[PDB]
């Protein structure tokens, strides 16, 4: 599923992500749009390491989410990477809330540093109501 930007907004509101462990929903809404263009069903094989990102928030297998093929991986977030593919994303969001519960919070994710980190990301939550 595509999500549509205001549509988004609300559904992370909803899931409790605004202000999530200090993190503005702007910030997640950036981290989505970067990440999978709002994309649920977003997929990315890393060659180089043999992981695959998934879904809207492109979590990847090596360490959250359990797909059987990657080599010595774990899943932190006890979810089949299938999860990660719903339209229905609470499963994505309880687990990018296990990911920023760690110490890197945000910043866990490479493209928020490139994209979202000390960059103006209100535009992404104008005029949804949140």
């Amino acid at each position: 599923k595509n999500f549509e930007r205001c549509e988004l907004a609300r559904t992370l509101k909803r899931l409790g992500m605004d202000g999530y462990r200090g993190i503005s929903l702007a910030n997640w809404m950036c981290l989505a749009k970067w990440e999978s263009g709002y994309n649920t069903r977003a997929t990315n094989y890393n060659a180089g390491d043999r992981s695959t990102d998934y879904g809207i928030f492109q979590i990847n297998s090596r360490y959250w989410c359990n797909d059987g093929k990657t080599p010595g991986a774990v899943n932190a977030c006890h979810l089949s990477c299938s999860a990660l593919l719903q339209d229905n994303i609470a499963d994505a969001v309880a687990c990018a809330k296990r990911v920023v519960r760690d110490p890197q919070g945000i910043r866990a994710w490479v493209a928020w540093r490139n994209r979202c980190q000390n960059r103006d990301v209100r535009q992404y939550v104008q005029g949804c109501g949140v």
